[PDB]
């Protein structure tokens, strides 16, 4: 890509869903995480949690496309088990049994998130970023890999 | 507030609803236009646009309180007099009868929402907010004024 980027953990291979697993030493600004997978074909809703510990409680960042009433994707946080006010973008850049690739950078103020490598959304983090140590998948998609990788030398 | 502020353009002082007028010589990095105002007792909708020109085909950046459904905020842009995908936040941050502070600031790479002095939301620039020359204002709301500030 038109960054130079570097390993920090090892990939999750053909990782089955539902997958939870952590992220190590934490998410960190500069951080890219990467799923590449496969829309189900007759997919209602997936999900992506950036979490802080196993229960989900504490989810910074839901990540949660919805192929209802034409097609969204809910962004929010859940906070001691409570979620927040949702950001809803009107578009679905997924399609029911299509690969794709889903990469999230996590900036010092914001998430940037593509898919297949163009902008999605962003999402302002509401809580610490360096808190969540876990990522949760889950829903009607597959996976081959989920990659962890810095611009940071 | 917590750092000095500069007017960059007089302000428009009890501009009367709809009201239309220029943001002389464009939006600037750093500019934060504020409407303090009142939302209407029984609002259904309102509406600020920053655009280009006169005409309403070309609006960088729609922001759209709908007081339906629990009460949502719709961020757009029109090109060509064609609408955008939608970002809906799923919260209503205006009190109907109420007064409010809403103030917009131009960084680089997104406006920057806040209303009564606490954040409300992002909006990613989709064309160069240079182009907006013309503020847009309608619906279920007065305004006591709109300032055009800046650090300067
Ligand atoms: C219109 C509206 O606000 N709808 C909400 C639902 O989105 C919400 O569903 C939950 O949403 C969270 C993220 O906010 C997560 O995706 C849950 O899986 C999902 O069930 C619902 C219940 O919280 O409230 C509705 O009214
Ligand atoms: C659920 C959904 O997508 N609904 C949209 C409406 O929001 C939309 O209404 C228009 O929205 C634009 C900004 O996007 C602007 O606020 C207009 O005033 C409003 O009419 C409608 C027509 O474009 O499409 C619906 O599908």
């Amino acid at each position: 890509g038109s960054m130079a980027l570097f390993s920090a953990q090892s990939p999750y291979i053909n990782p089955i869903i539902p997958f939870t697993g952590p992220i190590q030493g934490g998410l960190q600004e500069g951080l890219q995480v990467t799923l590449q997978g496969t829309t189900k074909s007759f997919a209602q809703r997936f999900v992506v949690n950036f979490q802080n510990s196993f229960n989900g409680n504490d989810i910074a960042f839901h990540f949660n496309p919805r192929f209802e009433e034409g097609g969204y994707v809910v962004c929010n946080t859940k906070q001691n088990g409570q979620w927040g006010p949702e950001e809803r973008k009107m578009q679905m850049p997924f399609q029911k049994g299509m690969p794709f690739e889903l990469c999230f950078l996590v900036q010092r103020s914001e998430f940037k998130v593509m898919v297949n490598k163009k902008f999605f959304v962003q999402y302002q983090h509401r809580v610490p970023y360096h808190l969540v140590d876990t990522i949760a998948v889950s829903g009607c998609l597959k996976l081959s890999f989920i990659t962890f990788q810095t611009q940071n030398f």
